[PDB]
């Protein structure tokens, strides 16, 4: 789309970056616990 929906299209990147992160540290925890 940059050539061209919405148009701040970083705050679901961000949010699914935040999602990203948060998944990470859940996953190490889980395995080592």
């Amino acid at each position: 789309s940059a050539l061209v929906d919405q148009s701040v299209y970083a705050m679901v990147f961000t949010l699914l970056c935040s999602l990203g992160i948060v998944l990470c540290l859940v996953t190490s925890v889980t395995v080592e616990w």
